[PDB]
């Protein structure tokens, strides 16, 4: 009659990495406030806590360059030894057509013999309501920044092994 | 002895076009309400215009894809006859260190014979305050970010002649 609807869509990307799975994981989640910046010079203009100590719970703030705004994280799952992170945004998500719930973003860094690792990429979209239409640049676009941050990420560690 | 202040950074970038300065600029100018979104499918999610006729005094709107918001556009000067147009950005463009009043974006389009254009692009930065600190980078990425947006619309059309 009056049915509760909702989608989940997840979109998965991988790439295999040179740097190590415990660098590249350190260099974004344990030092991001200070490497964020220094990767995407022209993007992120701060990187920022807002309340917790780092686990699970903690909000992160990224503020971008020019009138892009910023952005609140929040983070959900933390685990250092399998270098899985997991974190959600809740503001600023809607498309023109289809509101979202949250956007949960994940990755998984998995060794490769020789190092680094496989990144394992993953974001999900929640949509509210009885109607769903999502396009595929929307959705390559999330997941595309997401594996993005990674990128400019490893690619700074690697210039810059000292630090 | 307590003197006002203000400080105008001016950064002046040029390129040259395969495409004619006349289909460039009706591209962005005229057309920009359907085709940033074409040339800029993972960026600009929609342009509208939110009051005016298209001519100076003319306000728009820049929706992005993603958590990045929304800016609008005050149109300053439209010059079909030169290929010249100027538009400000008043919200949302103050850095973590340095408060703007605004950002000007200009630029013209000059014929080279062959066509395309010189593509002459200049952001200029207003400060407010009685002090100024501007890093490279930030500079940098106002001024390639604009000059970015009109070479996403030349690779479009000169990729689909039809429109
Ligand atoms: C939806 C479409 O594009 C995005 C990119 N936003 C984004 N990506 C990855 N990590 C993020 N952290 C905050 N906002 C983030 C979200
Ligand atoms: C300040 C630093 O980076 C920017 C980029 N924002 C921007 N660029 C070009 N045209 C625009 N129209 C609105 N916002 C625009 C502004
Ligand atoms: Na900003
Ligand atoms: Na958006």
């Amino acid at each position: 009659i009056d049915p509760f609807t909702m989608g989940v869509i997840t979109s998965e990307s991988e790439y295999v990495s040179s740097l190590s799975a415990e660098k590249l994981y350190r260099g974004i989640v344990e030092d991001g406030n200070i490497i964020y910046p220094k990767a995407l010079p022209r993007f992120i203009e701060k990187a920022e806590t807002l309340e917790g100590d780092g686990g699970p719970g903690t909000i992160k703030k990224l503020t971008f360059v020019g009138d892009f705004g910023s952005t609140k994280q929040h983070i959900d799952m933390v685990d250092r030894e399998n270098c899985a992170y997991t974190y959600s945004v809740y503001e600023g998500i809607a498309l023109s057509d289809q509101p979202l719930e949250k956007i949960v973003f994940e990755f998984k860094l998995v060794p490769t013999p020789e190092e680094g690792c496989i990144v394992k990429s993953t974001t999900k979209y929640y949509t509210k309501g009885d109607d769903i239409e999502l396009s595929k640049d929307y959705l390559e676009a999330g997941i595309e920044r997401f594996e993005g941050f990674t990128k400019a990420v490893e690619s700074f560690l690697l210039a810059n092994p000292d630090y």
